């Protein structure tokens, strides 16, 4: 149940209905390799694709760091124009179709723009984040190696992950890294939104992804 | 106007049609004046709205400065569950229903799903961009510098814009600019996403908005 979806069926589930038969006529098939990058910016040939198995990381790529726009899962769609790159997170297998083919099928067959809404959805979700992450970078930085810190110093396991007993609420937080309520308040909330953590009580968070979490202290 | 638009007729139209009929009055009306918030960040009520007139600035907001993410038109979908601040930019009327009486309608009436494809595109697009320009927020500003005093230099008048000759490539601008070249192409290409310039050669560059580079310069 990924949570961009405006639809409970899978459209891999939808595009093998017979009703969708003669759509999947006009996509091909290609496999990819763990690590493999499949597209790089804006490729010369503009082509939409839907993700058949494995895991598709969607990213703005610099010189000293990346960001991840999005992570494709088996049945979403995506295309070649856009400034990101596109990596295998795991072996991969996509079927693609030239842009031309898909301005008809888009209009014609409702479950497309479905998932693209979801997909660029969770786009824009990540692009925030990151924003917000470039404004905030040094608070954010001292926040998640705080939150970090707190973890392997007294977090507790739990069936959901690590309890975070910090005995200290968002003011006191932003006092004790030399932020502001308002600063601590947007960081963790964005933390939230990447299922990084929740809020047991004022003074308690659940840390359910410390790994990742750990990519945001370095 | 917009080019991420996958259909040609305005919401609003369709929304007048047979086949659309009763989808309307599930939608309330409320007035809002010039420069009054409509919504701030995940509002208590989570709604779904439709601009039926004026226009609307969705943006985020910082203690130092704000980022505008689009302008919504007439005919233009958003809600209220995003981390961005909404604004009346004249004097608004919007239709608006609770989400969960919209997720039926998304599901059955394909034309609201090809407008928010349009309009998250705009979002996306304009996020990108605002994300490359606070990586390179040094090298952005000394790059418009540099094209301003250009277009100052050798700006020759054409239909449409200002010819540009940088009498430098890419890499000899980068390294004018102490950057990479790879920095200096990407903001390139950033500003012919916004509409400020076309690139001719890597020498040659086609200004169709000059007063907007200056700002970049500012
Ligand atoms: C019906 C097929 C499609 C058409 C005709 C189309 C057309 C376009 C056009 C013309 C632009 C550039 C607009 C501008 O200048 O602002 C654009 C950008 C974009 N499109 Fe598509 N597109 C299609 C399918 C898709 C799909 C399937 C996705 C992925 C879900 C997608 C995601 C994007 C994104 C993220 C951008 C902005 C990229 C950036 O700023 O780097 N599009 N599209
Ligand atoms: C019935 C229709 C809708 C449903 C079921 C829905 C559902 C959701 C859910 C569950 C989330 C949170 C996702 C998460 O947990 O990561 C979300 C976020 C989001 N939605 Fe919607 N939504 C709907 C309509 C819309 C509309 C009309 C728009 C605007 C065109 C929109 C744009 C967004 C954006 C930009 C986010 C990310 C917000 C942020 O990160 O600040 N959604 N949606």
């Amino acid at each position: 149940a990924t949570q961009m979806r405006l639809t409970d069926t899978n459209l891999l589930e939808v595009l093998n209905s017979e009703e969708y038969s003669g759509v999947l006529k006009e996509f091909r098939e290609q496999r990819y390799s763990k690590k493999a990058i499949l597209y790089t910016p804006n490729t010369e040939r503009n082509l939409v694709f839907l993700v058949k198995s494995g895991r598709v990381r969607v990213y703005l790529a610099y010189e000293d760091k990346e960001f991840t726009l999005a992570i494709l899962e088996a049945g979403d769609i995506f295309c070649t124009h856009t400034r990101a790159f596109i990596q295998a997170m795991e072996d991969t297998t996509i079927l693609y179709t030239d842009i031309r083919n898909f301005q008809n099928i888009v209009v014609e067959f409702p479950a497309f723009s479905l998932n693209m809404v979801k997909v660029l959805g969770d786009l824009l979700k990540n692009s925030l984040t990151i924003i917000n992450g470039l404004v905030f970078k040094d608070a954010r930085l001292r926040l998640a190696e705080f939150l970090v810190q707190a973890a392997m110093d007294t977090g507790l396991k739990v069936p959901q992950g690590i309890k975070l007993e910090l005995g200290l609420n968002t003011e006191e937080i932003a006092l004790m890294l030399g932020t502001t309520r308002q600063t601590v308040s947007v960081l963790l909330n964005d933390f939230k939104k990447m299922g990084i953590l929740e809020r047991v009580n004022q003074r308690t968070l659940l840390l359910k992804d410390l790994q990742k979490l750990k990519e945001f202290s370095s």
